[PDB]
C-alpha cells in the first residue's frame, strides 16, 4: 500500500479515537426546530425532514422512542449508532449535525440529502449499467476501506441506506447496526438478503460480512434484483448458506468474477478478507477503469444527478402518516440512554 493512503488512514484513526473517546452530547434541542415532513417510519423511530429556524438550514432527524429502543433491545445499538456517528468524517457517509435527547425521545440531525434512495432510482431505471454501477460500489469500497481501518463494522449495507446527493455520489445512512469490533461479534442483525451466511450460521463474525453485503449490492445494482432473492427469509437463508449463484448472461466475464470471490461463503476466502485486504477488491479487473484517487476526492462525473427542486424538496421520498412528536411530562429510561 502506497504510504500517501497509510499516512491518511493513520490520521482518520487519530481524528475518529480523539471524537470516540470524548463524545459530543446535547448540540440542539427541539424547539430550534420546525417539523416538515415524515420521510420514513420504523419500529422504534422516525425520520423527519426539518428546518433550523434560526438559520434556515434543512436537516433530516431522526427521532428514537427510548422506551420503544428498550422493549426491541435496541439500546446498545443505539448508542453505538450516536457515537460512532458523531466521530467518523468521510465523504460518502452522511454527516451527523446535532444530537440531544429529552424526557422521551433520543435525537439525531443529520444533514438532508434530497436526492433520496438508491432504491428508489435502482427500482425506477430498472438496472444499473456496470459503470454506473460500478461508480456507487467505488464509493462503498472507500467508505468500508475507511470504517474497518477504525475498527467498524457496518452491517445494513442496502439500497435503501445509500442516498444519493446533488452531485449524483452517494451518502451512507443509518448506522444503528455499526459497531466498534476488535475481533468477532455476534449479534443477528440486518436484513435478510444481504446477511452472510456467517450470520445466519449464528457464528462470530467479523468485517468480512460488509465484504459479502457488497458483493448483494452490486449483483443487485447490475442486475436489479438480489442474488438469494425468494419469498421468505427461510428460504433467503437457504439459498445464501448453499454456495451457488445465477448470474444474468449480461454481466461481464469480469463482474462474475469479482461477485464470485465477495460472495464466498467460505469467509477465510472471501475478497476483503484475505491477507492483501481490500486491494484484492481495488485492484480487480471490474474495477481497472476506476480511479480511486478522484471518486475520493468527488472529481469524477456521476452516471445520474436526481431531480429535485431545491434543498427543501422531499419528491425523490416517499408519504406516510404524520404523527405527534410528543414528549412526556415525565423522563423515560434516562439511566438506559445516559450517556447519549
Ligand atoms: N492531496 C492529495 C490527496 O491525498 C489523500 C487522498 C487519499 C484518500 C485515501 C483513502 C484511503 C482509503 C479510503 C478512502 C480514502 O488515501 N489517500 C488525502 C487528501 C487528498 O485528496
Ligand atoms: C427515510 C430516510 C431518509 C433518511 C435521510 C437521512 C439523512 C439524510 C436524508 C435522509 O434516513 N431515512
Amino acid at each position: 500500500e502506497q504510504e500517501s493512503v497509510k499516512e491518511f488512514l493513520a490520521k482518520a484513526k487519530e481524528e475518529f479515537l480523539k471524537k470516540w473517546e470524548s463524545p459530543s452530547q446535547n448540540t440542539a434541542q427541539l424547539d430550534h426546530f420546525d417539523r416538515i415532513k415524515t420521510l420514513g417510519t420504523g419500529s422504534f423511530g422516525r425520520v423527519m425532514l426539518v428546518k433550523h429556524k434560526e438559520t434556515g438550514n434543512h436537516y433530516a432527524m431522526k427521532i428514537l422512542d427510548k422506551q420503544k429502543v428498550v422493549k426491541l433491545k435496541q439500546i446498545e445499538h443505539t448508542l453505538n449508532e450516536k457515537r460512532i456517528l458523531q466521530a467518523v468524517n468521510f465523504p460518502f457517509l452522511v454527516k451527523l449535525e446535532f444530537s440531544f435527547k429529552d424526557n422521551s425521545n433520543l435525537y439525531m440531525v443529520m444533514e438532508y440529502v434530497p436526492g433520496g434512495e438508491m432504491f428508489s432510482h435502482l427500482r425506477r431505471i430498472g438496472r444499473f449499467s456496470e459503470p454506473h454501477a460500478r461508480f456507487y460500489a467505488a464509493q462503498i469500497v472507500l467508505t468500508f476501506e475507511y470504517l474497518h481501518s477504525l475498527d467498524l463494522i457496518y452491517r445494513d449495507l442496502k439500497p435503501e441506506n445509500l442516498l444519493i446527493d446533488q452531485q449524483g455520489y452517494i451518502q451512507v445512512t443509518d448506522f444503528g447496526f455499526a459497531k466498534r469490533v476488535k475481533g468477532r461479534t455476534w449479534t443477528l442483525c440486518g436484513t435478510p438478503e444481504y446477511l452472510a451466511p456467517e450470520i445466519i450460521l449464528s457464528k462470530g463474525y467479523n468485517k468480512a460480512v460488509d465484504w459479502w453485503a457488497l458483493g448483494v449490492l452490486i449483483y443487485e445494482m447490475a442486475a436489479g434484483y438480489p442474488p438469494f432473492f425468494a419469498d421468505q427469509p427461510i428460504q433467503i437463508y437457504e439459498k445464501i448458506v448453499s454456495g451457488k449463484v445465477r448470474f444474468p448472461s449480461h454481466f461481464s466475464s469480469d463482474l462474475k468474477d469479482l461477485l464470485r470471490n465477495l460472495l464466498q461463503v467460505d469467509l477465510t476466502k472471501r475478497f476483503g478478507n484475505l491477507k492483501n485486504g481490500v486491494n484484492d477488491i481495488k485492484n480487480h479487473k471490474w474495477f481497472a477503469t476506476t480511479d480511486w484517487i478522484a471518486i475520493y476526492q468527488r472529481k469524477v462525473e456521476a452516471p445520474f444527478i436526481p431531480k429535485f427542486k431545491g434543498p427543501g424538496d422531499t419528491s425523490n421520498f416517499d408519504d406516510y402518516e404524520e404523527e405527534e412528536i410528543r414528549v412526556s411530562i415525565n423522563e423515560k429510561c434516562g439511566k438506559e440512554f445516559t450517556e447519549f
